[PDB]
């Protein structure tokens, strides 16, 4: 216990514009976090996803929970061989990304299961999501 300095898992996060130069492009498969990124390991993602919108949680844990499948998505999709999945791969984070910006924004309740259709929108793209990757 401490009263001085209370504050749990405070990372000393500074780094004003410093972190945002190159990852405009790329520089070596190996060093890419997004050429790691494992099949098993998406679907695993938004399996929190789907999950999350069936059980009571918090907007902020909604939105930070399916912010990371944006970043996932869009390195894994080009890598999808038949283009009829790329694309629906495509739309479904299309999908994705318009319905958590607009949830965080039309939060409201901020924590009231069923507050915002918009959280049946976001099951209805994880559905699509997975699905692509199982054709």
């Amino acid at each position: 216990m401490g009263h001085h300095h209370h504050h749990h898992s405070h990372m000393a996060n500074g780094a004003a514009g410093t972190k945002v130069a190159l990852r405009k492009t790329k520089q070596a498969a190996e060093k890419i976090s997004a050429d790691k990124i494992s099949k098993e390991a998406l679907l695993e993602c938004a399996d929190l996803l789907s999950s999350a919108l069936t059980e009571p949680v918090p907007n902020s844990q909604l939105v930070d929970t399916g912010h990371q499948l944006l970043d996932y998505c869009s390195g894994y999709v080009d890598c999808i061989p038949q283009t009829r999945n790329k694309f629906a791969f495509r739309e479904a984070v299309s999908k994705l990304e318009l319905s958590l910006q607009e949830l965080q924004v039309s939060s409201a309740a901020a924590g009231v299961p069923g507050t915002n259709p918009v959280l049946n929108n976001l099951l209805s793209c994880v559905q699509e999501i997975s699905d692509v990757v199982q054709r």
